């Protein structure tokens, strides 16, 4: 799957991941990728922000989605 | 500081928060008190919705204010 995910601040980055990841997992991505750690990152989708312990798919995550990253 | 939370059967239920604290570190209480989890819930102050990174003083969040707790039908 690939999803992309947007820094409020702009920018969309691709992410190219699985459907069984975690937030937390997909947060860990977006550390290389950005630079900042994971418990200084906020995931918001479609209105809501997601807990890191259910996956892509429990929020119905689907391929080519865009995620928004919020600092903390 | 204590401040109320009107639950899903309209009961009323009181929580310890401070001025400072998200919305996000509120909810958590509120799954605390009612196992509701933090992604289904919906708190409305002032006939509003209010989003996790704000803190209750950001909303001017006076000792004893009775928010709202909504459940989350759905969204996305």
């Amino acid at each position: 799957m690939q999803i992309f995910v947007k820094t409020l601040t702009g920018k969309t980055i691709t992410l190219e991941v699985e459907p069984s990841d975690t937030i937390e997992n997909v947060k860990a991505k977006i550390q290389d990728k950005e630079g900042i750690p994971p418990d200084q990152q906020r995931l918001i989708f479609a209105g809501k922000q997601l807990e890191d312990g259910r996956t892509l798919s429990d929020y119905n995550i689907q391929k080519e989605s865009t995620l928004h990253l919020v600092l903390r």
